[PDB]
């Protein structure tokens, strides 16, 4: 358990074999979650990313926020992908909450505090406990199997997840920085191994 | 009679199906009225939706507030339509504020709290009391015949409904979040019936 | 004598009839003038209209505030124009005060309390006291000869004029809101008559 | 010696034959110099106009500020000229302050409290005495020889000149209108001459 | 040792012989730097330029911040160079601080106090400590050999170095003007040497 307070990892060039796992002591399966993260790239301009990724046995693509070329961010759950279009990207960090609810189906997706509208993906399923949590690349298999056309050049950080849906208010102070404690994985006690070229440095954002 | 206080019905996905119904206890024919609302959606882009669809067994297109594509918003009273021009459309929250009067045709139409010019509709006429309120999907007939590429998808809600004319200082306070109460449809104890798909969240908006 | 306070002319559509005549008390002609008003109209962006339109028996426009299509305002003193070109029109109500001074031919511009350059025209000249003062219509003839495809949709009001030319500051206060006494028109004080299709509504400027 | 404080020269319309003459005092050549002053013109979109015209018996151009058409502006010390280019300009009084120093060479241009960056031009060259020094017109001659196509339509006021080289801070307490004392040129004790259609009114800047 | 505050140096004309040499008394070679500075200049529209030239009689360029036409920033540690881009330039002022860490080759660059992303540069590499370090010119040999199409032209100043990576706080507090000591180059005790036609002026930014 590390407090990663005011840190960030960071992925200072393109890569095949630089990354962070995150370690969940998760046990019941996910009817329900909640991720938040900073981060801070100039690959939108010339390819795609991976944000964050999340794995299973069965799955790779469990939980996955990427960034897909002249597109926008793509949030996937337990293989099917919906998109949030994104015009005009400026160059700055770039803070995203993103959460989904397997009742409802209902996903959220908040980009600087600022919510887009809700939609529609996998309501009934039923997301795995047993997870590769991956930082920097983007997993094709549990714990491996990356490419580094989708790997992360640049900085993330306070990466926080919850086995609930986060409420607007919430959300808000989360961003503004106010006080919470999130029950999946928590910036301020992580746990974590890393893998090849990946630094802790001061974060670059407020 | 439920309170709606910062809650909104939510509309995940494109559908044939899935509406809310509001009832108003009304009795007298309307010569006059204001309705309120908050919507969210990414349609605008995309294809047109019905905002507000309020049915006569006589008209279905009694009070009607729509988004055309690449035109804006249409208001229509009692089957006669006029526009309210938007080039640029922003990706956030709306909030409309839409009246009529019998006695003058006069019809005002105030975006995010901003008045957009006076025109003229329906002069004379008197809209129905024996209505059907539907929140989701347009109407072609009492109470349904809906048409999935008219439907909403996204948020809508603090509906509210009046017998007359909002003033410019009203409908002010009712866009800041001061007090008032609508006698037509009340957000606070609101009648409503759902069908389909359709969730009651916490609402996305200040 | 009427407390328009508050208050505006409303034409809903585009028509050949519809006027308010504004009276005044005037003796003298008049060696300088200062004229102010609000409106609001969405026709910027497909004809011109009329805002003030000030007729003598001899000359049809003696004093003409006139919006031209495609070009900005048009300033007419005894029958003699300049421009006050305007690129990149917005969509809000407009406040406006034009001035003119007989002894320098002197005329200024102000737009929502921003000064025009100074221009010049009709030094020497002298301004008819017996004037039909008309709003909503341009004048062709003493008090008639409307054109409609010069006609004024949406609202006008707050509507004054002196016999001498408001200095800055003067401009200023008016604008912000501050106290003053004009002494040829008088919004707090107005003596009109309506014709036509013409409403009196709270005014949809603060 | 006239407080012309809080007043501006009015020059309403193009002409051969409209301006003001400044009277220096002056006896030293000049090897540094500072010129402030504010003016406001529509002509920058349609031509070239003069700002400040300082003549010599020997050199028309002795120090000369002026806006040449679709470039910026144009400051001339001695008959060298070096130009600093604007795009995109704005239509409202502009407030300008220039100095030169023969010693160095240096010449600083700022435009409403922002310093362009430093150039170079006529190091060790000194400045007449013995000057006309003229608003309104462009000197080709000693006191003449005007240019309609190079006139100033519009006001100037606020004139103001040193013998030496005012400070960035300086500089800044002059736009934002704290005390100060020039001893060249001074707008609050200002020994002036009028020809033709000029006139002296209230300033239309703050 | 002079004490440069609020003094900066100024480069007037397009020149090859022009510059200042920064004294610097390292001893240790350098596993790691800060260098900020500001300078102002309108070069960026027209043709490429040299910031901050840090030559070694091995490497003309072993520490070079330049400006490359209709790119950006270019950095480059030990002959490797590496880009910034900057779309929409602006004509201002402009502050710089950047830095490079042999252990992990992370570079930082940080434009008016807003940082670039992280990127990687010369991993392992040491930075020579007999170095010319010069403003004005860019080297192509050990304290010489300039190209004119590459100088500066413009005022440059507030030149700082550390043998260490600044923080995100300690450069705010940098570009804020808060206190702070560098342990190589330092404003406030500068050891310099000055070339051609270079001025010492008060600096144009705060
Ligand atoms: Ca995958
Ligand atoms: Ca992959
Ligand atoms: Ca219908
Ligand atoms: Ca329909
Ligand atoms: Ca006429
Ligand atoms: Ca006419
Ligand atoms: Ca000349
Ligand atoms: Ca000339
Ligand atoms: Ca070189
Ligand atoms: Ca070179």
């Amino acid at each position: 358990q590390t407090d990663m307070s005011r840190k960030a990892f960071v992925f200072p060039k393109e890569s095949d074999t630089s990354y962070v796992s995150l370690k969940a002591p998760l046990t019941k399966p996910l009817k329900a979650f909640t991720v938040c993260l900073h981060f801070y790239t100039e690959l939108s301009s010339t390819r795609g990313y991976s944000i964050f990724s999340y794995a299973t046995k069965r799955q790779d693509n469990e939980i996955l926020i990427f960034w897909s070329k002249d597109i926008g961010y793509s949030f996937t759950v337990g293989g099917s992908e919906i998109l949030f279009e994104v015009p005009e990207v400026t160059v700055a960090p770039v803070h995203i909450c993103t959460s989904w609810e397997s009742a409802s189906g209902i996903v959220e997706f908040w980009v600087d505090g600022k919510p887009r509208v809700r939609k529609s993906l996998k309501k009934g399923y039923t997301v795995g406990a047993e997870a590769s949590i991956i930082l920097g690349q983007e997993q094709d298999s549990f714990g491996g199997n990356f490419e580094g056309s989708q790997s992360l050049v640049g900085d993330i950080g306070n990466v926080n997840m919850w086995d609930f849906v986060l409420s607007p208010d919430e959300i808000n102070t989360i961003y503004l920085g106010g006080p919470f404690s999130p029950n999946v994985l928590n910036w301020r006690a992580l746990k974590y191994e890393v893998q090849g070229e990946v630094f802790t440095k001061p974060q670059l954002w407020p």
